[PDB]
């Protein structure tokens, strides 16, 4: 056997990326998307019927130019989610602005939105996970998601505190980031050698899964971003792991059955308190990684979102 079958054994395979290519080779239960991923896929030649059905939307909602750059650009990523859901039986993931990351209302309103297109081309809630970065104000939004009926997948999440508050916000999925928190520990400590179980983003997802199994949290844990098959293989057992298809090629191509190495065979114990906005300040505050990447991500995302903008804004 090879170990891409064999981890389907023991959790969800998701593919990481926004290219429909990817989603016929692997068969993936579900599909994740951001908006870096957007912006390479909108790149993609075959993707301009995608672009230019966006544009020929946009321009039958307003005449105002600053709002056409705004619904084509929805619409892009809700026209790529589109073509994935077709070929996939789960669920799309798709990310909100990433300017509206430390924006509680704006960030509800433009999940309302994604929600209204997807629902406009026939599509249910069921198959929707609106992304969020995992900002206290994101979570916020996302619990008020949630109880409206639209279900979240808080992205971008590296420390404690963040993983915490999302369990206690009861959102339907968390994805939290492996390969980033590597690149964090070479690039700021001596140590740039580290096998599988101590790859400290393989630590993070390890104790944030015992955190939400050990409390009875329905929450989905979603290990993304990796940087090697190792990282991977450490958390065979994790609910779902979204993958990129490079390394979904690795783990095809390797032969050899793997065992399962994340459960939780215990007792339901009980929750604490919920963590209030000051605790969980201090405590994600507290991780230097965490306090770096979440910034970042942020950042980069809503530069990708300004260049999908000068594209689209180059086609009006």
């Amino acid at each position: 056997t090879d170990k891409l079958t064999s981890l389907r054994q023991y959790t969800t395979v998701v593919a990481d990326t926004g290219d429909i290519a990817a989603m016929k080779l692997y068969q993936p239960q579900d599909a994740t998307t951001n908006p870096s991923l957007i912006l390479n896929a909108a790149q993609i030649p075959e993707y301009r019927k995608l672009i230019d059905d966006a544009v020929a939307w946009a321009k039958q909602q307003s005449n105002d130019r600053a709002q056409q750059i705004v619904d084509a650009t929805d619409k892009l990523a809700v026209n790529i989610g589109l073509e994935i859901l077709k070929l996939v039986p789960g669920r799309i993931s798709t990310e909100v602005d990433a300017r509206l990351s430390y924006d509680t209302e704006a960030s509800i309103a433009k999940a309302k939105r994604l929600i209204k297109l997807y629902n406009d081309a026939g599509i249910s809630n069921d198959r929707i996970l609106i992304k969020l970065a995992s900002t206290w104000q994101g979570i916020r939004a996302a619990e008020q998601l949630e109880k409206e009926g639209i279900n979240c997948n808080l992205t971008l999440l590296f420390s404690f505190a963040q993983a915490r508050a999302c369990a206690e916000a009861g959102v339907f999925l968390i994805s939290p980031y492996v390969g980033e928190i590597l690149d964090w520990y070479k690039a700021n400590t001596d140590k740039k050698e580290y096998a599988p179980a101590e790859d400290p983003g393989v630590v993070s997802v390890s104790e944030i899964y015992q955190y939400y199994k050990e409390h009875g949290y329905e929450t989905v844990v979603m290990g993304a971003s990796f940087r090697n098959i190792g990282e991977i293989l450490e958390l065979a057992g994790c609910d779902r792991l979204t993958i990129a298809p490079t390394l979904l090629k690795e783990l095809a191509e390797s032969e050899g059955a793997i065992e399962r190495k994340l459960s939780y065979t215990g007792e339901v114990k009980a929750r604490p308190a919920r963590i209030t906005e000051s605790e969980f300040l201090w405590q994600h505050n507290q991780d230097p990684m965490a306090v770096d990447k979440l910034a970042e991500g942020i950042r980069k995302f809503a530069i990708d979102q300004e260049k999908l903008e000068k594209m689209i804004g180059d086609l009006l």
